[PDB]
């Protein structure tokens, strides 16, 4: 059995330490107990295996030994809906992932760029957020809006985008309640917020299902969004088309996925850029040099030439990746190849790919946000390891890499290229339109709110904006 981490009280264990700051908690535990330990997380023994080998052990674990959906389903199933994601066996997840991956081809991503640019530009023109030549804005609130508009406009389609002008705003706010910290223990309890979650889940499904049906009734296709796509990409291995309900639920899940992860990340980008005016000027000059002084429209093709924009994202993900903790249930006992250790089935296991990304071993002056450290290498997709196809195409199991913001193994992100496209596009447009600065006498960046397993800026962070024109 791995070394149990010292705590003071029963069933609180190291929850508070972990919840306040996972990374500081993991590094301290590391210095005192090595690369493997067990801490009591809300009553559950939770074995943490750190370092690249830890990530490999947990993320490349066999389906026999490690279960994800068992740990997640109580929380996510009420939110996303039935028969998708984690409310099915792995094999079905793998196909659903394949379906979405289908929907995210170059032709799809191509079409999304001018739609995303238009949303950002129209937001900046129309929102109260940025009225005036010079001002302050709430970064997280503003960025969350921009991400929801950009993702729903491109990925979700016209009808959903348009409904965010009326009811979807309130629906998604209420559905998001499902991710309340309390639902890590009572996701099944009919507390008032969960009641609102469910009402919201139901009406959201309803509307999607109406949008789908109304498409069929016109017998037509008009764009590259994931709808027209799942309607056609309905076919499962056994010949069954994905039912309208599963499509609705998949879309809900994809909106939730993008919103949480991307909005957090884009917020951090803005906050970093505000602390680093040198870097923003570089980005601006890169756009001048690589696209021209006339600053022509952003396209899928010319974005990929924005080398520093990409590194700004990569480096931000290195320090601020939204998911800090990947947890699996141990289903059959497992042992650590190089040790006497064995992990019982009363344990969960936890990987933290964020730990290696801010380690001195792998990254010199790790806590320094410097995009230029990537001058050694850049890729929006990088893989030098062996490859495994789990059902949604070939992907690296890559964990010799200390940098895994999109995870690894069968459960790894299939949103990664869309995320880059969206973050890259938002950033490029913002870089054209603005300069950002911290508020008077504020140095550096805000604290991180570690909650709901989603990192984000803590508190209400304003930065100053000035329009270039
Ligand atoms: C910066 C942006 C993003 C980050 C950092 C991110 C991170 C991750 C990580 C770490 C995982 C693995 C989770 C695990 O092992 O349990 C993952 C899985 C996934 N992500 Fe993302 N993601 C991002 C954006 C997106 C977007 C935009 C979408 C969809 C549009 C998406 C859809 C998914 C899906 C479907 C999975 C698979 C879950 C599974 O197989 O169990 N992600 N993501
Ligand atoms: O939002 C989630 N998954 C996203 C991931 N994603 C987004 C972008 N790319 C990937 C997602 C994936 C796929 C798709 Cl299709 C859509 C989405 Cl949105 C998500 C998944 C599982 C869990 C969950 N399971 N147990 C907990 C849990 C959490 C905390 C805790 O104690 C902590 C403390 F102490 F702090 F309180 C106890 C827990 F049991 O959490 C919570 C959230």
């Amino acid at each position: 059995t791995p070394p149990v981490v010292f705590h003071w009280f029963p069933f609180i264990g190291s929850t508070i330490s972990y919840g306040i700051d996972p990374y500081k908690f993991f590094f301290d535990c590391r210095a005192k107990y090595g690369d493997i330990f067990t801490f009591i997380l809300l009553g559950k023994k939770t074995t943490v295996y750190l370092g690249t080998k830890g990530n490999d052990f947990i993320l490349n674990g066999k389906l026999r030994d490690v279960c994800a959906e068992e740990v997640y389903s109580p929380l996510t199933t009420p939110v996303f809906g039935r028969h998708v994601v984690y409310d099915c066996p792995n094999a079905k997840l793998m196909e659903q992932k394949k379906f979405v991956k289908y929907g995210l081809t170059s032709d799809a991503l191509r079409s999304y760029v001018p739609l995303i640019t238009d949303e950002v530009e129209s937001f900046v023109k129309n929102s109260p957020a940025f009225q005036g030549h010079k001002g302050v804005f709430d970064v997280c609130k503003t960025i969350a809006e921009i991400t929801i508009y950009t993702a729903s406009r491109s990925l979700q389609g016209k009808e959903v985008r348009s409904k965010f002008d009326s009811t979807f705003a309130e629906l998604y706010h209420n559905l998001d309640m499902g991710f309340a910290p309390i639902n890590f223990m009572l996701p099944w309890a009919p507390l008032p917020h969960n009641r609102k979650r469910d009402a919201a889940q139901r009406k959201l499904t309803e509307t999607y299902m109406e949008i789908i049906k109304a498409r069929r009734q016109a017998g037509s296709k008009k764009d590259s969004e994931d709808m027209v796509w799942n309607l056609m990409s309905c076919v499962y291995k056994n010949g069954t088309p994905v039912p309208d309900e599963e499509i609705a639920h998949m879309m809900i899940a994809l909106l939730m996925a993008g919103q949480h992860s991307s909005s957090s990340t884009a917020s951090w980008i803005v906050l970093r850029l505000a602390t680093r005016p040198d870097i923003m000027e570089e980005l601006y000059q890169e756009q001048i040099r690589v696209l021209g002084s006339d600053l022509p429209p952003l396209t899928y093709d010319n974005l990929q030439k924005l080398d520093l924009h990409a590194k700004v994202i990569k480096e931000t993900l290195r320090l601020h990746a939204p998911i800090h903790s990947i947890i699996r249930a141990v289903k059959n006992p497992m042992a650590v190849d190089g040790t006497s250790y064995v992990i019982p089935t009363s344990h969960n296991v936890l990987s933290s790919p964020g730990v290696t990304a801010r380690s001195e071993e792998h990254f010199p002056n790790p806590l320094e946000w410097n995009p230029h450290r990537w001058d050694e290498n850049i890729a929006a997709s990088a893989e030098d390891d062996e490859k495994v196809d789990y059902g949604y195409g070939l992907v690296s199991k890559g964990t010799n890499s200390p940098y895994l913001p999109f995870g690894a193994g069968r459960h790894r992100c299939i949103g990664e290229q869309f995320a880059y496209l969206q973050l890259g596009t938002i950033t490029a447009v913002l870089v054209r339109l603005f300069r950002f600065r911290n508020l008077p006498g504020v140095d550096g960046i805000p604290d991180t709110d570690y909650s709901s397993l989603f990192s984000k800026p803590l508190g209400r962070s304003f930065v100053e904006f000035e329009k270039r024109h």
